[PDB]
């Protein structure tokens, strides 16, 4: 009744989902043609069943969408019970808004063209912004890697009950101050004016930046710098969706970090040996969790 | 072509933006019936005309909500060649996330209900949060105070050049520092945990605190002395939409501040009365010129940035 | 697997529907904030039940249909298998056509709204006009009163055998001459040119007023003057839904009613005790079937 | 910019119509299949024009139906700025509610192949309810015959001020009301039971049976004896929309009425040769008045107690 | 839970596949007032119901398009679980495309209607062109006749092993070269200038004419005509749609058909008594089979 | 009014269309982030304008298509009066049935892709399958390449009245029929079982294959072969699109083509360089006259017959 399908060549999370749940991947024959066209092809009957699409990886934003886009179609037109689609990284989450421009809503187009593709339900983990569940009239269940972060750091960090969790930007101060207050230490924000303005306490104390996902690190790497100038004792990065393109893992190594931790939500077994400061949590566990919980009726906020 | 509606009854708004197009209010008969029901019935033909109807004040929100979608309905069945909603201060708009919890995302069902009452287009004034346009699948044009809130900071603080923009909560960050980038100066925030929480230098210094939007008050009035103790020089409250309900008008008279200001999105004139701290800004010149481009297909974003 | 919930603060209709079925309502944090807006807390995990949600009675019709359009978005993203409203008086109902002029057609507006907010059925009692259930695309269920009406007529007029029944005016005709063949009486129908006409015969007989709805009762009340006028030995008012707004408590007491009989679609328990002459029939039984019938995939039609 | 075309044959109606606005009708090359499918093919470019559809009358619905839905879907997909079916008598009108059954509500089935084929608008006259009109989200115009019907009664009954309105059904009140009350005349109303009731005087009075349609006219056949019989000096018939298919001429042939008046919304050339006591009142300017002022954004609410 | 009703009058097909299946026919009232509109009322309850309504074949298209399209409301509307309309030749196929001209695509308006009117699920056999498929969003079953027609040919022609398969016009290449080189023998085409031109190899081997449907049989009869003049040893005719209308029964008498085979989507029975050469397939089996499968959540695939 | 905007980089298509329209192509900020998420920005206002996007080459197809999806986007909740997507090879349309399989309808995918983004009209040539306009409820111009491509063998083929038109598939039957039958000549048609049948006489004739799209160009080059072993004179390939991915430019130059012809749908420059067999037939005029006729509302079907 439940089938568990994987993304392209990227399904080492999904692989991870599915024993979790005791269930084998779902056949399909995925590849792109000569001329750059997806080709899927479901190696099995889903009719009746309830089906989930786990997000592929192959850094290649578009034809992932893409692949995503078709899988659920051709389920729902093999007359599937249940499309879930199953994105831990939400692709052009930070395209959300028109920011004072004549921008697409990108986020928006996303969640429309999932939609229309026939998702009956997202699964996905820490949206850019919350605002993003109102893009979609189909339920959305939005996990947090939260917890498993607090956890990383009372169990990593010596001095994590004196520490400072600092934002790279005035966009994330909403996520810090959640986190600085489950630990009961302070918090610290950067803005970029280009110089960088710290606000708040750092001085002869651990820091540690959180942020949703760092992508070039540019911004976390030059947070760093102040950070140290300011007379943090020591600085950490933590970040929930680990991009990391272009010159980000060598300005990573290049930087400071006692560490810089990410989730799987991303693959990153390619990076972790061209960095040895990158530490992984684990979150397959949350995610077969929320999709055997969302296949019984059974609670899912549980896991927030 | 171009024809503007008002709500029920708190017109002024409605006829400030009127009068600055040369234009009269349309023809409403716009009752609420014994039994509570909204009355509407459009006095004239709107037929191929470009309708635009400017959401009534009175604050009650349901029944505000409620007789703007059946005039919306009114006009669209009526054949008007479009219908946009102009929606100042926007309903429900602190509901548009889910926070954890088994909640409704208000402020999307609000989009969706303006969505299918017909509405085209949506004129609105400072969003709660920006992303509330990708509610729509219609455009919307979501107007900043920032311009004319800038000016009259320059305008009437002496010490602007060395003030402090302030955000009453975590939530505020862009949006303060958006100002103080501009004005070039610094920028601070509070941060509630029973307690607050300051960071940033505000001590000899003016210091502001912006919001969007100001309700019960509870929150600037307690930034204000948490200000004041860390050394500000005196304290300005600067509010896109002044709700004030409740003890709001209350904690104002008793509050530190030196001056409350907010904008005419919300009817501000019985308030004023009882409140002496309480400037307004007119935003009618802001709404009318959003209106007129959009009718003409002109830019709306020179507004962005600058004081019609 | 079936979850009740009420709407805010008139539960009384609600308890007696959950008590029917043997279950307790549903957990809801309901309330007004200071600046007037619906703020509802669905109190309780919802996910893949078969939700109906019985909707409140605070008089304030804007707030009530608000709060009913929050809670059915609420449940549909918290993943409800099902969300009904249960609507027992259907606000707009009398606004459901232009009539020559240049109005909203509001109860079509009604059906869009819940439809979008995310309804998958509709349960309702005495629709003002039939034609509204073909407002919606998803099915509505339309129950009758007209069974324990004519029940209580013959249950509590001795003269019903050889009474009239006279409809206030020229639209409650179909409704009126429906009632009076099934007791096999004659029927009148009254007009308002002003001066009230009456058509047919009520002299030296029991005349019953019946109508779907009566607000201010101005209409039924210059009514009730008129077939006394015309002879008739007593008048009664029957009315399906009983919102009496305004002066209408007040006109009724002033008025020859031997009694005015309501259905408890809306709450009556307050005006009862400012007027003798009113008797409610009790609807939570049919409601309470239609759900549960509705549920089990029962026959529906039986309780028309 | 207006371009008018004709369903198939029964192209009378359309022909007047396109009269009266100076126009020819659209070209069409429209059969039917050897396996009773229907054909079309718009022999003309519609890109960037107001199309009108006027449905074809030759009294088959569903073959009339389907060659309309099939005309508007080639005319959007066509590029048609816009597509008004001009629908006189509404198909499936009688089948808009479930009267305690397990029936479709085929009148919003209609108005949603309508709606899907792509119609921009409505125009129609006397719908059979006017909640039909919440059938559809575009809009609709629903003409009324009333202005027509009062003008024929003053100037064709000597004793119009003295007659009575008579409605042959319980649905039919408010119809007839609305005319007596014009008038200011008595009413009347019949409630069939196997018999008819009849509440109202008639006696030593014209009697005038007013109904927005006649089908097999059993129902008015008897209402005519019903009256006749109550002591109406004599009987008129006044349909808007005369269907009078299967025995309604034979009926109407040996009916006491004086008179059987309907509109030309269904085409009654045919009928009237079988049939001496039909009279014709011809809506056509009615409708090319309402097709004039919807192509110009012109009131169309003049024609509602005016006739034109 | 599995409830199948027929379209009217023609319940030949319907019946053969209740039986299949062990079910009796639902009650239903349908027919046609005196004024041309179509009566329709579903006899019984269909309340969470897997409905299947199978088109009639009265031979009015317009009529039993609308009968269908108010059945499959009814049932929606009467809260039925599901509807799946079984059309075994769909009407419009050959209205799928502009071809040049302005005309209308009826094809993709019929599926709208179908859809429009609620259906959940098509299921039909030898759409004219597959992509018809494409003009749903609902699910379409697709079933096809080829095994059948290749079990006849092969029982039925003794030299099928050295025969020709014969496509009547240019665009039914890609159906005959299917089923040819499913036999492993010659395909051939013909092209209307008029003249008919044939491209391939008929001489002295029996020339078997497949085509989708046949109307006025035009075409198929002048194809036969040039077919014996190129040498053709025999000619059959195969069409898996018989509509037959016209002149089609009379120019098939007239012509050298050895024989004309159809399936029973359409009622051929009439006709037969009227045509020797007619011999009809029965795909009950594979109709009630795709029922049953769709209805259990099985493979309808394999019938392919 | 009009207002022309060219997809990422492959922008010479786009700049001949807006040269061939008097327009300068309008601005966008259109780059590719780090993480590969395609970035957009119109660079100018569209407010109330006729936009019309021109799909970029880069080849690159999930880009490509998502770059436009996010223009037309863009465009939309930017109030453009209307976005029309041109899309000279229209993507997935060899996807565009099950074929017996578990398979998607990619390009009804696409089709709903592009309609919820906003796409008002869709302009594109020669769609593989032309129930691909069926895909959409939108109108769609589908412009043909065949006028320019009868008029390429008549001026640069000697023996094209003698000459024969062959589809290298079953599935081009109709295509080459259509072709022939204007020419007057014959028809042929390849058939692949490993093995290819032919039907239909070459010997001592041209033979020219014509089909809608070349790719790996497998197919073309063997059934060059075949029509030369059948006793062809010489051999054409003449394709509207010329996708030419992987080892295709590898087979033409090895394949017994006298020449390939292409329109440039598809970007032909740097695969010329490479391949001097391909020769390329300009269809931006017939794109830039089905655009300045679309936004005139002037007849489009003109082309279908004729070179502009």
């Amino acid at each position: 009744n439940i089938k568990i399908f994987s993304g392209s060549s990227h399904q080492d999370l999904s692989q991870k989902i599915a024993d979790r749940l005791g269930l084998e991947l779902g056949k399909v024959v995925t590849k792109k043609f000569s001329n750059q066209e997806t080709c899927v092809e479901i190696g099995e009957s889903v009719r009746g069943e309830d089906v989930y699409i786990v997000q592929s990886g192959c850094g290649e934003i578009n034809n992932n969408l893409m692949e995503l886009l078709i899988m659920i179609n051709a389920c729902k037109i093999a007359s599937a019970s249940r499309v879930t689609a199953v994105i831990p990284c939400f692709p052009y989450a930070r395209q959300d808004k028109k920011d004072k421009s004549r921008a697409p809503i990108s986020a928006k187009l996303v969640a429309n063209m999932l939609s229309v593709a026939g998702a009956d339900h997202i699964i996905t983990m820490d949206l850019h912004a919350s605002q993003i569940q109102g893009f979609f009239d189909i339920p959305v269940d939005n996990l947090y890697a939260e917890p498993a972060v607090l956890k990383w750091i009372r169990e990593n960090i010596s001095e994590w009950r004196n520490c400072t969790i600092v934002s790279p930007d005035a966009g994330g101060a909403k996520r810090v101050t959640s986190i600085a207050d489950r630990l009961n230490v302070d918090f610290a924000l950067i803005h970029k004016e280009d110089r960088m303005v710290l606000v708040g306490d750092v001085k002869d104390r651990v820091a540690i930046l959180v942020d949703d996902m760092a992508d070039t690190c540019g911004t976390i790497c030059h947070a760093a710098d102040k950070l140290l100038s300011a007379g943090a004792t020591r600085v950490y990065a933590i970040l929930t969706h680990g991009i990391f393109s272009g010159p980000a893992i060598s300005r990573i190594n290049n930087a400071c970090f006692e560490a810089v931790v990410v989730t799987n939500t991303i693959p990153q077994e390619d990076k972790m040996k061209h960095c040895s400061k990158i530490q992984v949590i684990d979150i397959s566990m949350i995610l077969a969790e929320a999709i055997r919980r969302t296949h019984n009726g059974e609670s899912v906020s549980y896991l927030f």
